[PDB]
């Protein structure tokens, strides 16, 4: 399969990143992040990774393709990948979150703590090394070196956005709109999940009109909104063993997909129970919480907005020049649609 | 000279908006605006001037106009910028309370650990502004390069400060860790990349000249981060704006390096109970210790031999790398207290 095929490249990747870097000359701190690195990329689906990828794949003409293209293709994908463990390293962090991928988060293990921050950075700066590596002779470098950037300063104003101690004053969830859930979710996820991948597999196929780089962007804003109003769902109904993380956007006061669907349809004694129970880490708050969305019937609204929307992103991939391949994003589309985890 | 180019700042925090993405989301602008004027607020400004002192003395006079000294400027802020994310992430990992005479940005009850994430913002600031002023110029590249170069000398540094001696076990604390920590985690960012920033703005390319500049360089640095370690302990809080840890944070700190070249036995076992922990008595008798090894009287006589070697090693650079500007660096934290 493609995934086995991805990962394949990844032992090498770590060697390209110390040989290319002064890591070389520290050892202590190149195998330090050797271990970070496979920890923090181990498991999962590789989606990002295989987004890009097939990106370049369905797009480039199949003339063009060759082993050494591919290689550079998985390469690309696997910053992309690396981009995520750093994102979520700090998401963690952040979030209160105490497991990942069905173990302790990185930062919760008792020999790291704290020090995760300086592990992020390595994370990061590690993709540059990547880039410069493979590009720095070519047309596209900074073209990807730019896109990496970019990317991590949406993902920062959408981090922003989720996690402000303003979002929420106490029992004022006056804020818990859809225009901050679109402003959030298009900043935080959209970006990186769907746009950045999409937009290497252009690059790498040399694919430069600035019309169909706008086109291309807006249908992956609109698969990225869908794929997190899917993964706050999750947070709520997934199945741990599953998913491998403990959902934490009750207890943190998230504005999630799911609170701001329970605030269109509270009574008004339901919005005082959810006022006075929601952002608490008092299990009993977090079932009564769980038993409001249950009696507000959102997983029935889920499962039919996940539909509708289905339905409108599949239209709207339909409607894309064959440049951009209505395939791709199709089959994109499909590979998420009624995920569990 | 400092207020010429603290005048440049506006005209920066105005690109990282306009040139971004945050022109659609206000809420966000406004926060790093807020960000950026913390974190970059009063300090000397030195590695900014450093970047465009090193331009002003390696470029030809003949070469300099008002708008090579603007861009100069402009680089000088990206590394500011740099600094005040590294130095924000530092102060979680530290346990610092303090810098620049207000609490740490991490310290504030609205940010607490979300500051990294403001980090972030900090960061990526930096490459917007390297694109807006030298997006078209064939030395973009390698000014982008710099910067991604200086996170990850600066993060190896730091993994080898922050790794977590065992308990009694100092044998770790030696000069050979210490020499690999500062170079690292200080030299890079403090000295060789501003110098290289001015290099390259004075279109200097030759290789063996960047290596003597980088060597250079690596020893200024490593001596500025011993007279930063020696201000953790004997500064007055009131000049340098931070309250110390190395002690209570159990540093690979010069002092504590060179206390261990000179413990007797006892002093040994006085300096493993007693460092490293929270405890103002403990601090105290760590601070009583190096009193009484004389440490105060070593720095004295090291930072002045130090800093004869640095101006002997300034004084034969070549021509081209302009001795007088390093002599002046040299000069400008030579006997510094904060
Ligand atoms: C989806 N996403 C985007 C940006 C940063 C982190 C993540 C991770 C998720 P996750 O913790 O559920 O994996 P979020 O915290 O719910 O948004
Ligand atoms: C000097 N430096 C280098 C890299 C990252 C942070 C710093 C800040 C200092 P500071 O906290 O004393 O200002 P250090 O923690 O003693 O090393
Ligand atoms: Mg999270
Ligand atoms: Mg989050
Ligand atoms: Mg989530
Ligand atoms: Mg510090
Ligand atoms: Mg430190
Ligand atoms: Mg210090």
């Amino acid at each position: 399969t493609k995934k086995e095929s991805f990962e394949d490249v990844l032992p090498s990747i770590l060697n390209t990143i110390t040989t290319n870097s002064e890591l070389t000359e520290v050892p202590e701190v190149a195998n330090w992040l050797k271990k970070v690195l496979e920890y923090n990329l181990a498991g999962g689906k590789k989606a990002r990774g295989l987004t890009t990828l097939f990106a370049y794949e369905m797009l480039e003409k199949p003339e063009n393709i060759t082993e050494e293209t591919i290689y550079l293709a998985k390469t690309l994908g696997w910053c992309v990948e690396i981009l995520q463990g750093f994102l979520v390293m700090l998401d963690d962090i952040m979030d209160g979150s105490t497991t990942r991928r069905g173990v302790p988060c990185w930062y919760q293990l008792p020999e790291v703590g704290l020090a995760a921050v300086n592990d992020s950075s390595l994370m990061f700066s590690s993709i540059f090394y990547v880039l410069h590596a493979h590009f720095a002779d070519k047309k596209i470098y900074t073209n990807l070196v730019e896109l990496f950037n970019e990317s991590l300063m949406h993902t920062s104003i959408g981090q922003h956005l989720d996690v402000t101690m303003e979002r929420r004053q106490k029992s004022d969830y006056s804020l818990f709109t859809i225009e901050r859930y679109n402003a959030i979710v298009k900043y935080k996820t959209a970006y990186y999940t769907y746009q950045l991948p999409v937009c290497l597999g252009m690059l790498l196929a040399n694919i430069s009109d600035p019309v169909l780089h706008q086109k291309a962007e807006d249908m992956c804003l609109e698969i990225g909104k869908f794929f997190q109003i899917q993964d706050d769902y999750i947070d709520c109904y997934g199945d741990e063993s599953l998913t491998g993380k403990m959902g934490t956007d009750i207890q943190e006061a998230k504005c999630s997909w799911l609170a701001v669907m329970a605030l269109q349809r509270c009574s008004a004694s339901q919005k005082i129970v959810f006022t006075t129970c929601y952002g608490s880490k008092e299990p009993a708050h977090i079932e009564r919480i769980k038993e409001l969305y249950k009696q507000l019937q959102l997983p029935e609204l889920y499962a039919q907005e996940e539909t509708r929307m289905y339905e409108s992103l599949i239209k709207q991939a339909h409607g894309l020049p064959s440049e951009l391949s209505p395939a791709l994003f199709v089959r994109l589309i499909h590979m998420i649609y009624k995920r569990n985890h």
